[PDB]
């Protein structure tokens, strides 16, 4: 899943959702210098920090 350099945000907002759908399950599936996070709602993908 994380491979890439930097740090997924710390996201403290979910949709109330059991199996929310995801954009993404590891950084390589995220373009350029983003990585794959559990997002607000299903992984999505992020500018790291």
């Amino acid at each position: 899943v994380s491979t890439k350099p930097g740090s997924c945000p710390i996201i403290l907002i979910r949709c109330a959702m059991l199996n929310p759908p995801n954009r993404c399950l590891k950084d390589t599936d995220c373009p350029g210098i983003k990585k794959c996070c559990e997002g607000s709602c299903g992984m999505a993908c992020f500018v790291p920090q």
